[PDB]
């Protein structure tokens, strides 16, 4: 559990990211795909692309970091009071799309990458130790709803 500085830090950062969602989102697939590119294989979709410039071109791409980063901003600011948000994620993520927590750490770290090369002075040591446990919670919290689902274990 945070405390409600560090809530409030991870708060000030995602402003930021709000003024650009689809921009923060290109970016932070991208990173993904690039550092982890076995998970470009699980969006079917996208799976095809190739370059970068493929991947800011990409329609659905920017679509998808939209998807994403909207649903992450509304568990942030549940505070850790996001039971019923993860509730339908864990259940598409466990048993449609198969998506294991590993991945779910590949994507985190991506965030934590894009958020610091473009708002440093909104993200030194305090603020990226205030997301990292927020990030942390969100994975502890969908690992122990994927398994009641029957996923992993
Ligand atoms: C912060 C982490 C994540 C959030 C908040 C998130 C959220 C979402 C939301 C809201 C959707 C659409 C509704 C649904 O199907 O549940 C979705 C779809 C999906 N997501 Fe995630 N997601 C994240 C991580 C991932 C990761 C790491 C992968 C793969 C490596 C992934 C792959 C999938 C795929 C394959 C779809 C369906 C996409 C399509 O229609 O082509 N997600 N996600």
């Amino acid at each position: 559990v945070l405390s409600e500085g560090e809530w409030q830090l991870v708060l000030h950062v995602w402003a930021k990211v709000e003024a650009d969602v689809a921009g923060h989102g290109q970016d932070i697939l991208i990173r993904l795909f690039k550092s982890h590119p076995e998970t470009l294989e699980k969006y079917d979709r996208f799976k095809h692309l190739k370059t970068e410039a493929e991947m800011k071109a990409s329609e659905d791409l920017k679509k998808d970091g939209v998807t994403v980063l909207t649903a992450l901003g509304a568990i942030l600011k549940k505070k850790g009071h996001h039971e019923a948000e993860l509730k339908p994620l864990a259940q598409s993520h466990a048993t449609k799309h198969k998506i294991p927590i590993k991945y779910l750490e590949f994507i985190s770290e991506a965030i934590i990458h894009v958020l610091h090369s473009r708002h440093p002075g909104d993200f030194g040591a305090d603020a990226q130790g205030a997301m990292n446990k927020a990030l942390e919670l969100f994975r502890k919290d969908i690992a122990a709803k994927y398994k009641e689902l029957g996923y992993q274990g």
